């Protein structure tokens, strides 16, 4: 629990599912981002209990939770500040002119974070480039893991809603609500596709409804031009029709390290 007397609010970073997010300073020294949780957007009591478990998730490639302010409304979530913002927008900036080794390093950063979460049996449920952030050193970290469980908005939580992450979901999530480690693995393969496509929307010429149908037929995202055969094999292995045949994050990490050594 952070004392709000130790926070200063300096600039607005944007808005997400729980409302406004600000940049500021904690204890007059540390850069932080601060979510100001919009009334009615969050299952607050449930989140407050989970915040304890979430305080114990700590990894170099996960956005670090610093604390919460819960003795007030709106509640605050205080985290590490990531100077270069969301990965999706960062990929879309042509000026970066990324080498493919830099793209594979971004995939490795995310894979490391997800292998850690997998080892804690903790699902993200909304893994995508829009929910990764980039720091001032260009390191990618995974953000907002586990928080989808507290979203109140039916358009996000329903499979047929306008905000549901359809294009990052495997068939068994869309058809049956079967969430598992293997649904995060599917989403990770879509994220590698976003990275190697420099931020294109997956299934960019289809609607959500048409995407669910294309994937139920066994068809998949095409290889991005910048992805080698080996890189495409890795992302494609995340999209096996049978969930139990998709790799673990530990296997994916080994596969990515092998490709780094090879290429
Ligand atoms: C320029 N640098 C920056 O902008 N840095 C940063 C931007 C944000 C930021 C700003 C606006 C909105 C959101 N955002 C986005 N997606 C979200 C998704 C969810 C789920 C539950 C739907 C997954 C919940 C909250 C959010 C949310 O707060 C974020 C993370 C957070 N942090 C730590 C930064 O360092």
């Amino acid at each position: 629990e952070i004392d709000p007397k130790d926070l200063t609010f300096l600039k607005e970073l944007g808005t997400g599912q729980f409302g406004v997010v600000k940049y500021g300073k904690w204890r007059g020294q540390y850069d932080v981002a601060i979510k100001m949780i919009k009334e009615g957007s969050m299952s607050e009591d449930e989140f407050i209990e989970e915040a304890k478990v979430m305080m114990n998730l700590s990894h170099e490639k996960l956005v670090q939770l610093y604390g919460v302010c819960t003795k007030q409304r709106p509640i605050f979530i205080i985290t590490e500040y990531m100077a270069n913002g969301c990965l999706l927008n960062y990929l879309r900036e042509a000026r970066h002119a990324f080498q493919t080794q830099q793209l594979l390093e971004m995939c490795k950063d995310v894979c490391e974070a997800m292998e850690y979460l997998e080892s804690k049996q903790f699902l993200h449920r909304d893994l995508a480039a829009r929910n990764c952030l980039v720091n001032d050193q260009g390191v990618v970290k995974v953000s907002d893991f586990g928080l989808s469980r507290y979203v109140l908005d039916d358009e996000y939580t329903s499979s047929v809603g306008s905000k549901f992450p359809v294009r990052w979901s495997p068939p068994e999530v869309l058809m049956y609500s079967k969430f598992s480690s293997k649904s995060d693995i599917w989403a990770f393969g879509v994220l590698m596709w976003e990275i190697y496509s420099l931020g294109k929307m997956p299934y960019e010429r289809f609607t959500n409804s048409e995407t669910a149908e294309h994937i139920a037929q066994g068809l998949r995202l095409y290889r991005p031009h910048l992805a080698s055969a080996a890189v495409y094999t890795i992302m494609y292995s995340c999209w096996h029709e049978k969930a139990d045949e998709r790799p673990t994050f530990k296997i994916l990490l080994s596969n990515i390290l092998d490709v780094m050594d090879e290429e």
